[PDB]
């Protein structure tokens, strides 16, 4: 992966699932159920994809909770995009 698909990625993934739940997110451990599902939906990602939602599921819980969510944010704290890249 590109460090710029690599971003796209991450942008991609957190807002599916964000929009998965509309906006109402249950609870961490459901999060992370859904996560990970949103994870094996692409091939190249799976493998990082999956242990960046583990080791930074309650960053992204809280994040996605507050009603902020911008996705590129969180990515961005994850330093999976960087201030160069771009949005979507």
């Amino acid at each position: 992966l590109t460090p710029k698909e690599t971003c796209d990625l991450c942008q991609i993934a957190l807002r599916t699932v964000f929009g998965h739940f509309g906006g109402n997110i249950p609870s961490r451990r459901k999060l992370v159920h859904q996560l990970k599902h949103e994870c094996k939906r692409h091939f190249n990602y799976r493998r990082r994809c999956l242990l960046l939602m583990k080791v930074n599921s309650d960053l992204i819980f809280r994040e996605m909770t507050d009603g902020s969510f911008k996705p590129m944010e969180v990515c961005l704290i994850m330093r999976e995009c960087n201030p160069h890249d771009s949005p979507l």
